């Protein structure tokens, strides 16, 4: 029997190819949006010694309903020429004049790392004295709170004694492939920037009322759970610890700058 | 003077997407009915490298467009199961679904169980009710424009070559029988939409007792099918980057 009631399905080769049941991820068309008109503007505000390079990429991971912000503080970029500030205080009002001037005091958020966190605590507590809105959120990480701040006085050790700290820290690993004559160039920057923090000498006042979610990382040594923890009584808003796996300079990229993100984009 | 204080991010490189093959963790992502693979379209580069994002395209669409659809749950999480073993995708995995593809999501984990396969790292729940909540609606019966319609009211279109696709991924939802079964044991998160009739916060609360690990709900602003853009889409990739 050779008839055509005689014929049988067969296994179909074309579906044990890998892309049959699962095609390669597609990249969605790549604004960015302008700050003035997002429903959100995100200030952010780096480490000491860094730079607004520290967000890029920022923008595109957070989307198109807030602009990304970065901040950039005098002594670096295209402000090369003007002296670093090295006190918090003055730093923290010309940031607070910078955001009035350019109309930035609405509808806005902040974050800041390690440094950043502490200037970014300073410029809310600088706009709230001078009447401005209030933010919608205060993001800090890698920083324990500010009343602890003062212990520390890294900005004062030799040129070769800092960049070790750094290294050790985990701000240092390129000097593997890039030397480390290369970073020899930040250490003015990064001794103003960090004189502002280590010279810093919280004085009571009353606590901020924006949502505040800090977050520490478990490989910090000056992140831990409590430093950061310690930041709770800064706000009568809402208060969330987040907890990310890696070290004082995780910003610069893996899964905790991802969970990050991640963290900031579900709060926004 | 806003170019020295606020200078615009430059864009950024683009990432090459990771190997599926190496990455720490695989995301499997199972579409809405009579849905594709282009739901999932921007997710790697939203998510970053450390997951690799894989959509699943079933049976009757795209290239598969000769194939007859599944119109059963079992036997579909079955295929799919096969195809997961087969390119070895059964560990490091999670698990993604959206409306049925939320249900497809639980009876492939419930098959991969079974199988003795590893179980997922976690379950993604987006805009479907709980599994024993499925199963008094009738869409799939509807006239051609009815259930045009419904989906149009849904937010679904803003079609008739994929009608039999789409009859057939409901019929799998509102046919599905559901049995008792022991819970899963792997992290669990679902998703609420406060504008989506369907799938109301209370019937996706309902999906809590079905892992013994941590259930977390999410509820978010948008409709029935609130993954496809918008602020919702983007909260929906912040959540699921928080736990991947």
């Amino acid at each position: 029997d050779l008839g055509t009631e005689n014929l049988y399905f067969q296994s179909n080769a074309l579906l044990s190819q890998r892309s049959a049941w699962f095609p390669r991820p597609v990249a969605a068309p790549a604004e960015p949006p302008d700050p003035a008109a997002a429903p959100l503007r995100l200030v952010c505000f780096p480490y000491a010694g860094g730079t607004v390079s520290a967000f890029r990429g920022w923008q595109e991971r957070l989307g198109d309903e807030v602009a990304v912000v970065p901040v950039q503080l005098p002594g670096r970029g295209l402000r090369l020429r003007e002296r670093p500030y090295d006190t918090m205080e003055p730093l923290a009002e010309a940031v607070a004049d910078a955001l009035e001037e350019h109309r930035l005091t609405h509808d806005y958020a902040l974050f800041g790392h390690s440094m950043g966190a502490l200037l970014a605590y300073e410029v809310a507590c600088v706009l709230r004295r001078r009447g401005a809105p209030r933010p919608r959120h205060l993001f800090v990480s890698g920083s324990r709170a500010p009343h602890l701040y003062g212990d520390r006085a890294d900005h004062t050790l030799s040129d070769t004694a800092l960049r070790e700290v750094i290294r050790d820290l985990g701000g240092l690993d390129d000097a593997d492939t890039l030397g480390a004559a290369y970073f020899d160039r930040r250490l003015p920057v990064l001794r103003a920037d960090l004189r502002a923090c280590e010279r810093y000498d919280w004085h009571p006042r009353p606590p901020l009322d924006c949502p505040t979610t800090a977050f520490s990382a478990a490989a910090d040594p000056i992140a831990t759970p409590e430093m950061v923890e310690a930041w709770r009584p800064y706000t009568t808003g809402s208060f969330l610890r987040r907890h990310l796996p890696g070290n004082h300079f995780f910003l610069n990229g893996g899964p905790s700058r991802d969970r990050l993100l991640a963290h900031l984009g579900t709060e926004l």
